[PDB]
């Protein structure tokens, strides 16, 4: 059960984007993690500065404004901890990945 | 007889409640005037509601969110828990004052 999902994040001017490229028709659901281990489903919420998009290349994009919900300022940097759930169209999680997005890098 | 407790974290706080068979809990944020504010995830107020893997209910609040007050050098957020039956009736009502430490700036070393 190899966990081979390709993903990365890019730091922008007003927010950051997490891009994942699932294969074989799979999809990816994003969950924000807080300091207590609680998992927050990501849904379009403009006042939170959270948006979900699918790129023209088939990649799935979670965009978060630096001043959006659960983005913290730590050591003069915006930090958001996110769980990526690689999923079959049946809804089962095949693999789960955790990434700490820190912007600006490093 | 509702079991609940809260935790003070570094950036926010969480209130955990464990209602019994078939009951649920509704959360409302209280201000100094007694207004009861419904909690919604999609909100500028930096507060959220989730259901744990054990069926427990979790209220999360950032320290800089709506109606969090500074009192005696500490963050204070008052929340009402309404224990509710499947009929929609309120079985019990509890009020909790979540008090969490706040840092005194460098001025303390005047
Ligand atoms: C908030 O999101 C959680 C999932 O992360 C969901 O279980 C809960 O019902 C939501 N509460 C709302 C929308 O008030
Ligand atoms: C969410 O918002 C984006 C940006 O406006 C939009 O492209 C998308 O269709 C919306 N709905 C989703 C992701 O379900």
């Amino acid at each position: 059960q190899p966990a081979l999902l390709q993903y990365h994040y890019d730091c922008g001017d007003f927010g950051m984007q997490l891009l994942a490229y699932p294969t074989r028709g799979r999809t990816v659901h994003f969950k924000v993690l807080d300091e207590f281990g609680t998992r927050f489903e990501v849904a379009n919420c403009s006042i939170c500065m959270h948006w979900l998009n699918t790129g023209e290349d088939g990649g799935l994009i979670f965009s978060a404004g630096y001043e959006g919900c659960h983005v913290l300022v730590k050591d003069g940097r915006y930090v958001l901890r996110v769980q990526l759930e690689e999923m079959l169209l049946s809804g089962v999680v095949a693999a789960s990945y955790e990434v700490q997005m820190t912007c600006p890098r490093p």
